[PDB]
């Protein structure tokens, strides 16, 4: 395990560089510090009522574990995790692979998760979806119907927190101008403002109106490799799915040299469509309100020896 010391800027500072880049990738833009709203109401229904304290990334495995075969021996637990990113108790969003290994079939994992510490009884809130056997669509379910335990496979990218209320940097975009979609938009803003000091960023964002084009992988693992962006998007099933949805990024400006994941964001909802997210598509329609907070620390855990460029989209 590797730890890497963020730049951290202000609030609202940082507030400041997203809402001018953001004004040129849509036509309706606030970007603003404000009190974190109680995320255990709807939409969000989190075990926690925030984002806020001893924040930081962690990037476990990778996607050079999925591709071009799959290593199904990388199994990790999250509660764990917690523990070794030095923050015990640690609730936790983001985005990765579901356990095959309790599941008994592949899924895109939507983790949302209070671990346990001493002070905290854990609360494993976290989603799944995966490709319905018998139509080839969209099956999501919340992870604690169908398993117990705090585990995921492959690849994680998650964003850590203490989980409590605290100021926030909120995020309203609506009607898209340009062809980046909403989180690709943030992350190259603050590169381009910050370049070689990385900035680190999760939270959590409501597409509220429009549609998007996303992806689950199928149920089981390729016996062939798949060694071509080309290849693994055949290999992938593609959906467009409907507001609202609830989704869980988590973006880096700059790699400073861990092999990253620089965006990677999962999604649920309340009616029955959950992934991973690509773009929108309905950009003159299409609403986005988010709450973020930069990561103080980043966390490497199990980076691949042997890596590529492949699949990361
Ligand atoms: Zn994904």
């Amino acid at each position: 395990c590797a730890e890497f010391s963020f730049h951290v800027p202000s609030l609202e500072e940082l507030a400041g560089v997203m809402q001018k880049g953001l004004k040129d990738n849509f036509a309706d833009v606030q970007v603003s510090v404000v009190d974190c709203p109680d995320l255990t109401k709807e939409p969000f229904t989190f075990p926690v009522k925030g984002i806020c304290g001893k924040t930081r990334i962690a990037e476990v495995g990778g996607v050079p574990y999925l591709l071009p075969l799959v290593n199904q021996k990388k199994v990790y637990d999250l509660n764990k995790i917690a523990k070794e990113i030095k923050l015990p108790g640690a609730f936790i969003l983001g985005a990765g692979a579901g356990p095959f290994q309790t599941l008994g079939f592949n899924s895109e994992f939507m983790p949302v998760i209070q671990t346990e510490s001493e002070h905290k009884p854990p609360v494993n809130g976290s989603y799944f979806a995966h490709v319905n056997p018998a139509d080839g669509g969209c099956l999501l379910e919340k992870y604690s119907e169908k398993c117990h335990d705090f585990q995921c496979a492959l690849l994680a990218n998650l964003f850590a927190s203490e989980g409590q209320p605290g100021k926030v940097i909120e995020v309203k975009a609506k009607r898209r101008t340009g062809p980046l979609n909403f989180v690709t938009c943030m992350r190259e803003t603050l590169e381009k403002h910050y370049g070689n000091k990385p900035i680190g960023m999760g939270g959590t964002f409501i597409i509220q109106k429009g549609k998007v084009k996303s992806h689950i992988m199928p149920a089981e693992f390729s016996s062939c490799p798949l060694n071509s962006d080309e290849e693994v998007n055949k290999w992938l099933h593609f959906y467009e799915m409907k507001a609202p949805l609830v989704c869980l990024p988590v973006f880096v400006s700059r790699d400073p040299g861990f092999d990253l994941r620089l965006e990677h964001t999962h999604f649920f909802s309340r009616h029955g469509e959950g992934g991973h997210y690509h773009y929108d598509t309905t950009p003159d329609i299409v609403e986005y309100l988010g709450y973020f907070l930069p990561a103080e620390f980043l966390y490497r855990i199990d980076q691949p020896k042997e890596t590529h460029s492949i699949g990361r989209d």
